[PDB]
RNA sequence: CGCCACUUCAUGGAAAUAAAUCACUCACGAAUGUCUU
């Protein structure tokens, strides 16, 4: 799986919107795979990876063109999942 | 370090329940038991 952030950036670049960044979106794990296009045979497998560690409402992408930014809104695609508490609990004792 | 907010604003249960439903007193008292022609 590749996180939805990768395809969010790719879709926005597919339109006449250019995003701020010196490095291309990261693909895979290797040290330098900053690529904009999927490998070759077919597109990567994508999923909403960041949901399992806490559901958000908006994704802000902050276009390079100043004083304007792109907002991606997350909705449950049928009103079933409105929130999700993070499943990790941090504890501080002594 | 800079920049930046969205979301949620009541449902479910109880909506009357028991006790007393008339009680006591008086239930006839006194006069007349024939009178006047």
């Amino acid at each position: 799986y590749r996180w939805e952030k990768r395809k969010m950036k790719q879709l926005i670049k597919a339109r006449g919107y250019e995003l701020k960044g010196d490095h291309s979106p990261i693909s895979g794990i290797r040290e330098n795979d900053n690529s904009w296009n999927d490998p070759n045979p077919n597109g990567y497998n994508y999923a909403y990876i960041r949901a399992i560690l806490g559901l958000a409402e908006q994704y802000e992408f902050q276009l390079e063109t100043p004083y304007q930014k792109a907002i991606v809104k997350i909705k449950s695609a049928n009103n079933c999942i409105s929130r999700y508490k993070s499943p990790l609990l941090f504890k501080i004792i002594n």
